[PDB]
């Protein structure tokens, strides 16, 4: 009889399903729309609750709970634009392969292209970037209870990375208090409700097999590349690097302590390209290489075979090189193709890396980006995270740092947005429980500006550092036109943070010099709140130190 | 031979083609890999260029440059998750009719599904929301210049309303010095580029034939329904209607003067219906109803025949009555269809339509959000425009106030999303270049809060009131769970205006009674700047107010 009481049934069962899956963090948008499934969540424990009432940040801070944790995370939103502004989290999940379950909900069929409020064309509205859409029906109990579970199931079981957009209807009335109809119709699954279990096992793992002729290729000259895995994993390729005597070229996503640092700076020079041309095989772990140089040698380099090992699955070669392509957990994959150790074939690399670490160290004095990223190892919080933003930080980091093995960074380096930065790192910071120190540029945060307002809820001390040079001074870096630069690339927009971080009651630090930048970490890490620290430095100074170096470097 | 130059004449053909369909705003937000379009729109002298650094936000801007200008305006984004921040302007556009020229940039076919920077699938991303979709193929001369041009003149040709969506694949280099090449494939289209016509010219016209029993139904008891339409329109259906004799319920969208104000209340009195059942026709123009007793009266009312007349397509009648769904501009199909006088057959509604107004006058005085909407017609700028949130704001006004005909009213009520409101207004401002005044909610202005960067550049005073009730207070009116309430639906984010205006360097006041609030606009109307009003209220009082004026007129 009751409509409003079947939703929420309906809902029910949407929502503990999930539960058998791993789900537990739920971020949840406000709407009236999605309160079936909003109240099914409220009322299960097993649920860990967020909020935010910007859906764009909603789905960056549900992939950042996922990245960190690596378990499934559940969003509920509103019908409507609401629903859109999940598609950069969407995407970004695409591409690097967090789990993300968007509980969609949506106006009933009457009431889709008739003009009625807040309704819109759901169903394949993400076109094919979910792993899996399912598109539910209008609730009804002559739909029974276990074709629901079985179809969310069937998603969750084989969903082996990315986003599942479950498209959710609900007809009014939403609201009432709660009658017994649909009660029966959940009985239905039995003691399934007290199980721990699926309703449908249904979970095939996609696998490579072993490379049996590995023996074989382990004897060649090789090189490894290292790029984003997770920490533990970064430790062990460079024991397995080192082991097999090959160069480990690391980026600064692989967490490999990156024995021959500054790769962005050798690999210009002509002895490092010569050297590495005597490589018969190249073994990457990991994907989305950071710096240019390293994308610009790999796109050259002609190895007889190419491997890329990753467990996100399609090609990751933008090259197209001869060679294979194999899925599977990194760690996995180094026990199955182990080291044996061998005597070195690098002699100049080795001493180039070193040099050029040297000639940043002898410019590491003046206040400006490029020596944060160069000195940002300093600055680290103990048993913490590292999160790194786009453009301009995460390059300056890759080229001119040396990160210590093991110590997590984390990033958007799929699609590398600047539109989900903070909110992503109060994810990153929620999952984890780590002291969590975040590097962005003005106008990423500009981008996110609203998601300060999470960042007032933090479970351990989250440093966020703005770097302002006054406009995405990334295109001072690219041989952008003069003339129109300013005003159709870099937009300055001339303003600083202080005021935003008043606004949402946050700490706020503008150090001038290094001693009050040591000061200002030394006062933040002390409690579980976010301080923002604002480095305000001259706009093309970073650009141009990069750009020196590398000079410097390729003349050695 | 040079992949650059080629590049940006293949994108000169693109915007200059857009100049022959009255394409004269373009937004732009800054990225590489949109070289070729930005530079080809910055040398065009043809364009007023607008920029902004969050996309989601310039999707709005450009709507709202679009709603007012009722022109189509150009926007130009780099790849990536940029691309998908568009969305939810599009979906508007797609509801309300803006014409939004979407042109997104994109990587090569070679470097899709690849694990390339910044590179996703983006043909057919936006589904079935552009009214239009154009993938254009990689650049190469071997595709005529003018079958480029067609491409573009067939799309925006045809274009009745809504959105086109034009991928526009690059390859790089996209830098270098400009060449010949491509200079004679271009030249290929001769003095097209002097001529101020389209290549081709395609432009069929899609409307409704006059009804020919027009005079049979026109000497029915009647009643007219006014919605969204311009602010010409709406003085011009008050006479249409007044001279019919039959009544006229009139939107806070439709600028017809309300002649029976408080609609929304007096709606909610069963003798008002009563005697709207004697109706046997009801002819709506417009759309997007906004009050809740006006679309449950929609719902259930029973006219022999229902019309409704709008210049958009598809159903329009949430309701589906057996009747007519008739397309033409509002002003030409009044001319066709032309009232007859006629005696004014209602009698019990203009009664209960003045003294519903009464009993909201007994309650001006209060310093809370339903008396600041009851009282908004004493504030509008004078030759100037409003634009009017969602949520309570617009309810409040609609239910509350008497605006005066023809006084220009703007809003996103197509999906009614609360995502880019700020910055929708920033656009309806620039574009008429008239005093603006605009009203928003808290979490409409968070959502929106690095928009007040726009807000930095109108061409007249914009008053920007904030009602800050702390949370969305639609879910205090609605019968949502209190036990659930605050922490899922209202969630309330506690935070002030002040700094935020202070951040972007705008004038702020925050009024504690109705004499600071006038000595604000007083000051605000001064200058050529946007100014900050942030209204504190009660949380609950605006919600309870209309409800407990709901229950009195009821009653009468
Ligand atoms: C949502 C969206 N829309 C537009 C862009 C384009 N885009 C970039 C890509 O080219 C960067 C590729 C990369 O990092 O790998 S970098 C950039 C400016 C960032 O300025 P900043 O924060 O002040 O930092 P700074 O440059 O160090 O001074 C933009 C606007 C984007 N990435 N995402
Ligand atoms: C992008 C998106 N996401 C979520 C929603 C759902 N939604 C609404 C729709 O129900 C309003 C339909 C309508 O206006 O008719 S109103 C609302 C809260 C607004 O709070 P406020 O600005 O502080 O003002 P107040 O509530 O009056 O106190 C939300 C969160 C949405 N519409 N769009
Ligand atoms: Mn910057
Ligand atoms: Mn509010």
């Amino acid at each position: 009889m009751s409509v409003s009481a079947f939703n929420r049934r309906w809902a029910a069962v949407i929502l503990e399903a999930l539960t058998r899956h791993g789900v537990r963090h739920i971020c949840i948008a406000p709407g009236s729309r999605s309160t079936p499934l909003t109240l099914a969540a409220a009322e299960n424990s097993a649920f860990i609750h967020h909020t935010h009432f910007d859906e764009r940040g909603l789905g960056h801070l549900a992939l950042g709970l996922a990245k960190v944790s690596k378990q499934p995370v559940a969003v509920i939103v509103t019908s409507g634009t609401a629903v859109a502004n999940l598609y950069p989290a969407l995407i970004e999940a695409g591409l690097t392969g967090e789990k993300l379950i968007l509980l969609t909900a949506d106006r009933p069929p009457e009431l889709i292209d008739c003009g009625a409020n807040q309704a819109i064309r759901q169903p394949g509205m993400f076109a094919s970037h979910p792993t899996h859409s399912i598109s539910l029906p209008r609730p009804t109990q002559d739909i029974p209870a276990r074709w629901l579970v079985s179809t969310i199931d069937h998603a969750l079981g084989t969903l082996h990375a990315g986003g599942v957009h479950i498209n959710c209807p609900f007809a009014e009335p939403l609201y009432g208090e709660m009658d017994d109809t649909g009660l029966s119709w959940q009985q239905r699954l039995g003691d399934w409700w007290q199980d721990d279990k699926p309703w449908l096992r249904e979970a095939p793992r996609l696998e490579s097999e072993k490379q049996r002729d590995w023996f074989f290729w382990r004897q060649k000259r090789g090189v490894v590349v290292a790029g984003r895995m997770s920490a533990e994993e970064g430790k062990k390729v460079a024991l397995w690097a080192q082991t097999l005597g090959w160069p480990l070229i690391g980026d600064v996503l692989s967490q490999t302590g990156q024995p021959l640092p500054c790769a962005d700076l050798w690999l210009g020079n002509a002895k490092a390209t010569s050297e590495l041309q005597q490589a018969q095989i190249v073994v990457q772990l990991g994907s989305s290489l950071t710096g240019k140089r390293l994308l610009q040698w790999q796109a050259s380099c002609e190895p007889e075979e190419y491997w890329i090992v990753d467990d996100i699955e399609g090609r990751l070669d933008p090259a197209h090189h001869r060679g294979r392509r194999l899925i599977a957990n990194i760690a996995d994959w180094l026990e199955l193709h182990p080291a044996e150790k061998r005597q070195p074939w690098c002699v100049e690399i080795p001493r180039l890396a070193e040099q050029a670490m040297q000639a940043v160290i002898a410019r590491r004095d003046a206040f400006g980006e490029a020596q944060l990223a160069h000195r940002i190892c300093d600055y680290l919080p103990e048993q913490g995270q590292l999160f790194v933003g786009n453009s301009l930080v995460v390059r300056l980091i890759d080229a001119l740092s040396q990160l210590p093995a093991g110590y997590p960074v984390y990033s958007n380096r799929g699609a590398s947005g600047i539109d989900g930065l903070l909110s992503t790192a109060a994810g990153v910071q929620r999952a984890s429980g780590k002291p969590t120190l975040a590097i962005v540029g003005d106008l990423s945060a500009l981008y996110d500006l609203n998601a300060l307002a999470l960042l007032r809820q933090v479970s351990a001390p989250l440093v966020l550092i703005v770097v302002n040079n006054n406009g995405g001074q990334i295109f001072s870096l690219l041989p952008t036109p003069q003339s129109e630069r300013e005003r159709f690339y870099l937009m300055p927009q001339n303003v600083h943070f202080e005021h935003a971080a008043a606004m949402f009651e946050l700490k706020y630090h503008r150090p001038q010099n290094w001693q009050e930048l040591e000061t200002a970490f030394a006062d933040a890490w002390r409690t579980p709140t976010t301080t923002v620290i604002e480095m305000v430095v001259n706009d093309t100074d970073g650009a141009q130190t990069l750009q020196q170096l590398l000079a410097q470097v390729s003349h050695l």
